[PDB]
């Protein structure tokens, strides 16, 4: 049976990738060996893999740590990283752990996997690497020009990636991608922040004018993507996956009042949040051209996602204590 | 004693710092007499010290690393004018081993820059490398240009422009960048592609000629390069990317030529050995704009590196004793 290593599986994207493969969602990958590699930062929530406990190895550990790669990763046919610091506002007060495990991370992975010859790579990103696009979508081709800290050390991830594809042939694919939401995705991104404090009485915030655009998907349809790319993707490609609700920050805040009962009397105004960053948007006409496809409609996955912050306080509730 | 800005060379002790040290202690660029000057270079493989014997009365040196960010907030306060030079610059040496480019060139750069905006920097240059941009076989480049670095080395150049464009974005940070094609000049290290030729000719060695000989880069003299710099210190825009370009596209075909004229040779001393990128282009429209023009040609500049080489053997002959 294939052998899957996932860094990163149990935070928010990885720990979905992880229970879906564990299910048998994807048709063929039945039954996977799976080896999730985590260091359990902040974010790190083992009980995001408490249903699937007896059917994965947990290593906890860091991407840099070369040393313990060369142990680990002999032995698995797939490498998935989506081990990152992945907080914005948080690159903004402090940047220099997003350069360590967003680049000097992903050299660290890309270079044990070359010595431990894994056949296939997927070094998970976003779209935020090529900057806003005010009409449109960006194609494959694009070229970066990122905004944020957080989002240039993914793309100096990236571009580490792509020379090793270009100079020892390792079989990287990278993907990239819009906002994702869901079940299981720590409170201190948009949504899961709007919905835990709304359904505590407390207050949301709004940043700016509200006038950026973003792309929403939700995670499962982005892990299908994945899959789709570690299918039937190429070395050394880059693939897009791109959302099925483009919205503004004003109107998402209305979707969110709306999907949980809230008052605009909860909406905190903020000031700027410091940026160039006015919209982001992906084509993936490449991606579809392989068989993938959406079917989660925003509408809908917000409905879900709703019901599941609201049914599983447990889960939360330490959470948005630990953030204040 | 004046008001004349001080300045802060990262790198400085290195081939194209060290020559910007002296261009800016000899007075070469208009108004900026008496500069004090600043050099933060931790010495590497690279660095020498011997770079800047004559101008040590206007250079206070500090032995340190930029990612230092402690060392960084003490010394950088005070400082008009950042230049980042400091990097790992073999091609070479990223196949054998990237570690310390990404550490250098992308987690250094991170470093600088933070301690640039905590300290209030007023002006701030990333320089950087057309190879960032991967081959171009058809036409030239111009600074929107989608990245594609092949090499590790290009790549964590790239990484470092990356981050410093994200702190002018994020934080109106007033750092520039620029990107230049291949420098040649005096007190470069000798693992590069002209000193490597000169100096292996002038101990009767046999030099390479690099496969077909179809490989092209742009070639710019350091003075040209560093006078780039200065345009861009002078009168460019924070958040943007400045082109500096050289007078001489050539294959290394071309070159090898070039270079036999120049020190004399004959096409015996020449081996051809097996075969990275193709080819690198530079328009630099944005920066021309601005009144920057190269002026050193070829030929000329050439004739000069190779006088260089020949009377500093006592220089480059413990360099070479890295066989
Ligand atoms: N959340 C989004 O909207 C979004 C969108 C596009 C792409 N991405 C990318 O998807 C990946 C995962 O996203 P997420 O929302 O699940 O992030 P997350 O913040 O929920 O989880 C990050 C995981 O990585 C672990 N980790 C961090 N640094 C590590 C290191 N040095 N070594 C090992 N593990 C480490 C953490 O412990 C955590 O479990 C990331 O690469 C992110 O950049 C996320
Ligand atoms: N040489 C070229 O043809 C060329 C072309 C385009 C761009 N560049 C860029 O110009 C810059 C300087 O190039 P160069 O040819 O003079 O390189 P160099 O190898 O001659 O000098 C690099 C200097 O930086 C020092 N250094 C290295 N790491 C450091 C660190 N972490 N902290 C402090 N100092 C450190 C070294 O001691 C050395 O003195 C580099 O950023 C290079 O990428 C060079």
């Amino acid at each position: 049976v294939p052998r899957v290593f996932v860094a990163g599986g149990a935070g928010f994207i990885g720990s979905h990738y992880v229970r879906e493969l564990v299910a048998g969602a994807y048709a063929g990958w039945q039954g996977c060996e799976v080896t999730v590699l985590d260091s359990l930062t902040y974010a790190g929530n083992l009980a995001n893999l408490a249903g699937v406990r007896d059917a994965v190895t947990f290593v906890r550990g860091d991407i840099c740590d070369g040393r313990l790669l060369a142990e680990v990763l002999p032995g698995h046919d797939v490498v998935l990283n989506f081990a990152a610091e992945t907080h914005v506002d948080r690159s903004i007060a402090d940047s220099a752990e997003f350069l360590r495990t967003n680049v000097q991370g992903v050299q660290s992975l890309m270079q044990a996997c070359l010595t431990a010859g894994v056949p296939t790579i997927v070094q998970v990103s976003t779209d935020e690497v090529y900057g806003s696009i005010e009409a449109g979508s960006w194609s494959e081709d694009a070229p970066l020009a990122p905004n944020s800290p957080y989002a240039a050390a993914k793309a100096g991830g990236d571009l580490i990636a792509l020379a090793y594809a270009r100079t020892y042939g390792l079989p990287v694919r990278i993907t990239r991608c819009g906002n994702n939401y869901g079940p299981y995705q720590f409170p201190e991104k948009v949504i899961p922040l709007f919905l835990t404090r709304l359904m505590d009485g407390r207050s949301v915030p709004l940043y700016g004018d509200g006038r950026n655009v973003r792309d929403w998907i939700h995670v499962a349809d982005h892990c299908r993507g994945i899959q789709t790319v570690v299918e039937r993707g190429a070395s050394g490609e880059v693939y897009h996956i791109a959302g099925t609700a483009e919205l503004t920050n004003l109107e998402l805040t209305q979707h969110l009042l709306d999907a949980v009962g809230g008052s605009w009397d909860a909406v905190e105004r903020v000031p700027d949040r410091k940026g160039h960053d006015r919209r982001y948007s992906l084509s993936d006409a490449k991606l579809r051209a392989l068989g993938y496809a959406p079917r989660v409609p925003f509408a809908d996955g917000l409905a879900e996602t709703v019901a599941w912050y609201r049914a599983n306080r447990h889960w939360w509730e330490p959470l948005r204590k630990q953030l204040d």
